[PDB]
């Protein structure tokens, strides 16, 4: 079911190099990949070398894999490969900073979890499989889609050539693919609210303990959190240009409702497109502050997303204010 690359597509990835300007530029927070389509999947190569190494992938079995990934991700406003790359990026970024906090094993399951965490999504959000009785949601009851993207990677994974895992040891192997499961379960985000309000307790109570497994689990899915929404921690120009594909995505769906004979949820729907500047602040009062301020407490050098969200929460206040543009 998988679609593969090309030869031509690997062998390329395989000479790409990225110029030494955009070295400087990756290394931030608040880099955006948007004007850089072209050096996306180099972009992905670079930054696995520079945190796991040249020598932790074969580049051959590295660049089949990115390259089918890319190939599998589909042509939908929001949900696509530029989505991938953009929330890899991110964990890059968090990875950097709290290196050492972070095993060689993680750190490499991390990078390919975000990378395919979204992997075959169809536009369509849980509310709708589930509402409609869609197969999808019949095989995983919650965290549908979530669910489909791990067993979409673990299906790259299986192609013939694209096992860039299998040089681990057995146990190393089955750890990698758990560290990328619950990664990728992570994402869903009505699992967030959960997570960050026991990590909150652990931390306020002085609990949290990076050397206990289940807390490390919390911290890796806030940090999924954090890299997934990340949009909201880039400069306003580009925070603002996302939230409208973002809005497109959630658009069709609505349509595709309506054609159902079911009425969207008013953020669905296009024609309620003046209720999209209050809808952010919700959103950001209620999801997004509260992980940034959580993340940066428990990860002090991630304090520039929060720095950056709160900035973009300023200009949604703006926008409502009348003051846009
Ligand atoms: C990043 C993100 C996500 Cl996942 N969801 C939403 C829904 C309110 C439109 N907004 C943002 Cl800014
Ligand atoms: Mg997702
Ligand atoms: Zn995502």
């Amino acid at each position: 079911h998988m679609s593969i690359c090309t030869s031509e597509e690997w062998q390329g990835l395989m000479q790409f190099t990225l110029p030494v300007r955009l070295c400087k530029e990756i290394e931030l927070f608040h880099f955006d990949i948007g004007p850089f389509e072209n050096m996306w999947p180099g972009i992905f190569v670079y930054m696995v070398h520079r945190s796991c190494g040249t020598s932790c992938f074969e580049l051959e079995k590295l660049c089949r894999f990115i390259m089918s990934v890319k190939k599998n991700y589909r042509r939908v406003p929001y949900h696509n490969w530029k989505h991938a790359v953009t929330v890899a990026h991110c964990m890059y970024a968090i990875l950097q900073n709290n290196h050492t906090l972070f095993t060689d094993l993680e750190r490499k399951g991390l990078l390919i979890a975000c990378l395919c965490h979204d992997l075959d999504h169809r536009g369509f959000s849980n509310s709708y499989l589930q509402k409609f009785d869609h197969p999808l949601a019949a095989l995983y009851s919650t965290s549908t889609m979530e669910q489909h993207h791990f067993s979409q990677t673990v299906s790259i994974l299986q192609l013939e050539g694209h096992n860039i895992f299998s040089t681990l040891s057995s146990s190393e192997y089955e750890q990698v693919l758990e560290i990328i499961r619950k990664a990728i379960i992570a994402t869903d985000l009505a699992l967030y609210f959960g997570n960050r309000k026991q990590l909150e307790e652990m931390y306020q109570t002085g609990s949290l303990n990076l050397n206990n497994q289940s807390h490390r689990d919390r911290v890796i899915g806030l940090m999924m959190t954090a890299c997934d929404l990340c949009s909201v921690t880039k400069l306003w120009p580009v925070t603002k240009l996302t939230a409208n594909d973002i809005y497109a995505e959630f658009w069709a769906e609505g349509d595709e409702m309506k054609k159902l004979g079911i009425q969207p949820i008013p953020m669905m729907d296009r024609d309620k497109k003046d209720e999209v500047p209050q809808g952010q602040l919700g959103f950001y009062n209620a999801v997004a502050i509260p992980c940034y301020t959580t993340l940066t407490q428990i990860l002090p050098p991630t304090e520039p997303l929060l720095k950056a969200c709160r900035d973009n929460l300023s200009q949604w206040e703006k926008v409502i204010r009348g003051e846009e543009t």
